[PDB]
């Protein structure tokens, strides 16, 4: 459905040299372009590219915490229930949705119990994943989801595909 | 020049998925309405491998690595589904449980429909934290949950005061 | 009209080697890609390709019974009039149509003659040709049309173009 | 590497036919509705030569070879049309006759229409068999009938018991 | 708006040599096509092309009266007011329009003045420019606009962009 | 072969203007309705620099050369506009005056519209002749009028008998 590719992040790591295409050629072999080595920009072939430095060059700030890879944007979405302690907050992440449940009792009574509760949530299959986003909090009951952000809006639909291996699951805008 | 080559991967990006036209229409260019489709041809210019499910195709099981992967930032657990595409797959992480649901239509007939399901189900509170364990599928349906086995660390786990309570929160450590 | 190209049969004979593009380069010259030699897959130029082995490699089972060529599927269509001897069958082939006329007399009479006849036929401008299909029979009056099959549905319309020289007149599916 | 080149053909696939947009729209990709057109541009990627009328363009007369080409599997006869496109051309094989009909509109005016025709006509029963002689046009209108001058071999020829009658059927041999 | 490119004039100066692409390669460097040098026809990149001879080769008949450049058609439009001397003609050129004003008095009278006048004009934003067209006349009051003609119909609209530097402002047909 | 390269320009044709899809839709192919769009993509095959405003982008001020450039065929005068696109620009030459008008919408609000204008105006009859001085804008709004400061050469200048009156017409020479 959604027309979407990380075309700037694909172009970026080929260009930082005395040639913007030798960084394909030297990482697919070296200067044996009849035996297939491709001219890059608009004639490209596999991301074979296995010589590890290329997969690290565009963002060593993604750490290299696994392999291939070619890296990612980073962002956060806030599930800030502005009430209670974190003990009252429960969290669940699920494909296309992220949700939290703030579950407090304000007060007990001779008669029973005074519940006050919150259901904060986003449906955002381009931006939050049960995956490339991890999470955190603050003691106000504020739940944060955070990290190397989702960048996939694939025609299939269930796309949490990155085992800390960020491309090819970087293939979208922030949409 | 000095002479080197890799080539066996060059088959992949012609048919990485089934090569539908609506496939490369998602990854060719930019989302405007005059934008054309460039959607598959022995005349495209590349054939390119950069979309999500395509790098995860040579990964296949995505190493399939089910443990050890322990104590660190990058505890990992492999939720197998033996053969299913991503869309029949459906992951969920919820407090002390990680589960994968899979549901495919095997065969269709007359007024009869033949659903197969896979449901690999866990309960591992000491090991899984929905705030920091993160869930990645491969194109064959195999899902790995990865990340630190430690932010919150309580029973549900949900005692998540981690920003400001630190002694009791970490009295259950990387265990 | 009909969108139609033998893209699998075009790709097949470039790939059976230590490089999927050297089998263009070595057959268009050798390693002179500034002077022109093309990277193949999706940047291709003429099928000059005159070094004869390429035109034979995809199907030596088309014999090499003339030259250039690059070869073809094979199939049969059956004009099985299930009656008479072959003497009663006449056959005619004509561009977009193939037809037979079974022309028997069952019996003679004091008063005249008892004809029994059949008019079996197909209109199939993608599948039967006055050309790449030859023919045969069985003694039941069964007429068969057979061989390296038609694979052309061109926008012009009168396409029996292959003088035992199978491409470029392999440029369609079975449609 | 060792250094070799052919180049003079490279002009051809830019304008092999007249280069209409509806041309490369037939031969780029696959027949789906999301499939775009890729229909001609100084931005395609190849220009490619693989469609029927385009390989038959450098053949032109298609060698024009009118005989000898005798006795074998590959007797051949050249039905000339001196100058016509394929669609004004119209071949027919029928028992003991092979014919080509050509019909073009030379010029059009007021309420007047100026047709030219070519009607190269034969009757050669010993030589032509519609069961095994097979008829191939070149882009200039020249049609060669080729193949074995022998399966049936009778007068009309149509005594076609060839599968099971063999002595009398071949008592008229390759003659 | 107007689909329009000088694709023949772009192709012409690459082809007059022992290669249709060495005339990009040798003018963008020489044989370093893993380091970028583009195969031309349908994979092209910048018109960097600064080695001056390429910008002169397609039309030394545009003189080389400034630089880059790659040259242009030539034509004339006639503002033939068929009356007076040139003293009676005034001229004005303005983006999308060219106009003249013939401004005569035929006769004076005891009572006043007998004016006879002409307002001749074209609205032709593809063909006449306040620029690449200069002008001339004949003594019949005939005003001519003439020279290396306008060839731009850009989506912006105010396109007199050529300071005797003819491309890229040759990018249209005569429309 | 001998080894040479230029590359820093290769960024340009990806985003020469803003890279709208309606942009390369004007400059890819041919104006037929079956012609598709080839309108901008990391798949296009080139990215090409050949349209008007794109070669005038590295020219920027278009040298900005305001004089000397004198007496010859190629007197030149630079009508600056400090920053405006071509369409807010609007040139006019009229007898003894050359002028540029520029008019942009700076900012829009509520029911308020904030126009800026640049009006660089001349009167230079001895120097400008609308019959032979010719007016070229750069993409930043800078307009150079160029050409011979001499065909007509009178006061208005308009004494334009130049084809047949020559002594008095040139008694005001290249001055």
């Amino acid at each position: 459905m959604d027309i979407a590719i990380h075309h700037p992040w694909i172009r970026r790591p080929f260009f930082p040299f005395h040639s913007p295409s030798r960084l394909f050629d030297q990482f697919f072999g070296e200067h044996l372009l009849e035996s297939d080595l491709f001219p890059t920009s608009t004639s490209l072939s596999p991301f074979y590219l296995r010589p590890p430095s290329f997969l690290r060059a565009p963002s060593w700030f993604d750490t290299g915490l696994s392999e291939m890879r070619l890296e990612k944007d980073r962002f956060s979405v806030n599930l800030d229930v502005k009430h209670f302690s974190p003990e009252e907050l429960k969290v669940k992440v699920l494909g296309d949705v992220i949700e939290v449940h703030g579950k407090h009792e304000e007060r007990q009574d001779e008669h029973g119990f005074i519940s006050r509760e919150f259901h904060r949530k986003y449906r955002i299959p381009a931006d939050v994943d049960p995956l490339t986003i991890t999470s955190s909090l603050s003691s106000d009951g504020v739940l944060t989801v955070n990290g190397p952000r989702k960048q996939v809006s694939g025609p299939e639909r269930t796309i949490p595909i990155t085992r800390e291996e960020k491309p090819a699951v970087t293939a979208a805008p922030k949409k």
